[PDB]
C-alpha cells in the first residue's frame, strides 16, 4: 500500500471500519472476511500480521492470538472504489477455529482441488507402502516415479495425435498425478514450476 | 441452504451481509458488494448475482449497467453466518482489486494467453509436433529427477506443462478439463 493509497481509503463511507478479505496467497483459496479501523490496518502493515479491529473487545487483535493460527502478509489491495481490502496472506496453521483452513468451510474454486491434490500426495510421502498408490510409488524410487511420468507422457502424446479427445483428458490426468508425485520425490513442488514458468 | 438462510445472521449486520464474489474456476477474488435478504434470494432464483446498494440506490443486478453479469455456481456462509462466499463465472470483463493474484493464478492465466496466441506470428506445426514435445520433455523430467538435478528438473516440469497446456488447447480441451477430472476420481 502506497501512501496514498492509504490516503485514498474511504473510510467515511466505511465507518471507520474497512472489511478486509483474507486469501491465501499461493492457493487463492479465500480464508475469512475480518474488519480493519486505520490503526488497524497500520499495525498489519509494521507487524507483518494480520490484525483487525474487534468490536466486540472494542480493541485491535492480531490474528492468532490466543489460537497460535497467524496470518503472514504477502499483498495487500484496495479495489476500484477503495472500501475493501484485499490481502493475500499466508496462513501458519489452520485459520478458521473448527480446525480446517478455511472459514467457508467446504465451496471451493475448481482449481483449488488441484492444490489440495498435491497436498495430499505430500502428506502420504514417508507413509507406508499400503496406506496407497502413492506410498508405494514413493517406496518404489525415483527411477520408478519418473518412469511413470516418461510413460504418460508417451500415452498423452499419443492420445492427441490420434485426437481422442477423451483419452487425452484421462491421460493427460495421469501425467499431471505423477508429476506431481515425482517433484514432491525431489523435494519441490508445482509452485516452485509455476512461479519458474512466471519469471518466463 | 433451507437452514443456511434460516441461519444467516442478518442482524448482526444491520440486514446488509457483505458478500465475496470470487471466480469459480480461477479462484481471482472479483470483487466485494453486499446483499439484504431480498438481493440473495433475486440472487437464488435468478442465478445473477443481485446486490442492495449499500448508498440508498435500490437492488440491482450486476451488470445491469454494462453487460458483465455474474453466473452463480455456489455460495456458502463463513462460520459465524455473517459473510457471504460466492462462486460465479462471470460473462463480461477483470477483478475490482488491480493487479494482485495469488500465484496458481498464473498457470490459469498463462493458459489463457497461450489460447490467445493461436493466432499470433507450435501451433502451426501441427498436432504431431506439439505431442513430440509433450513426449521428450516427459522423457527430460524423468531424467532429470533419476540423477536429481532439481534446478533442470524444475525448468524441465516448467518446459512440460507449458507445452502439455498448448497440446490440450490445440485438442480443444484445457487444464480445467483434466482438474475436474482428477477430481472425479
Ligand atoms: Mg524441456
Ligand atoms: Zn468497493
Ligand atoms: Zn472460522
Ligand atoms: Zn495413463
Ligand atoms: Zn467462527
Ligand atoms: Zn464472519
Amino acid at each position: 500500500l502506497t501512501e496514498q493509497q492509504r490516503r485514498e481509503l474511504d473510510w467515511e463511507k466505511t465507518d471507520g471500519l474497512m472489511p478486509v478479505i483474507v486469501q491465501h496467497a499461493v492457493s487463492g483459496e479465500v480464508l475469512m472476511l475480518g474488519y480493519m479501523n486505520p490503526e488497524a490496518l497500520d499495525k498489519t502493515i509494521e507487524s507483518g500480521k494480520v490484525t483487525f479491529f474487534s468490536r466486540t473487545k472494542q480493541r485491535l487483535w492480531i490474528k492468532g492470538e490466543t489460537s497460535g493460527n497467524f496470518l503472514n502478509v504477502v499483498s495487500i489491495a484496495p479495489d476500484c472504489d477503495n472500501d475493501t481490502l484485499l490481502v493475500l496472506a499466508n496462513p501458519i496453521g489452520p485459520t478458521c477455529h473448527k480446525g480446517t483452513s478455511s472459514c467457508f468451510g467446504n465451496t471451493a474454486h475448481q482449481w483449488l482441488f488441484l492444490y489440495q491434490l498435491e497436498q495430499l500426495l505430500a502428506e502420504r510421502k514417508y507413509a507406508d507402502p499400503e496406506t496407497s498408490y502413492t506410498a508405494k510409488l514413493y517406496a518404489s524410487g525415483t527411477k520408478r516415479i519418473a518412469q511413470k511420468v516418461g510413460e504418460e507422457g508417451v500415452e498423452t502424446a499419443l492420445a492427441a495425435t490420434v485426437h481422442d479427445r477423451f483419452e487425452l483428458t484421462n491421460e493427460a490426468s495421469d501425467l499431471m498425478y505423477h508429476l506431481l508425485v515425482l517433484l514432491q520425490d525431489q523435494d519441490l513442488d508445482l509452485t516452485t514450476v509455476i512461479e519458474n514458468l512466471h519469471k518466463r
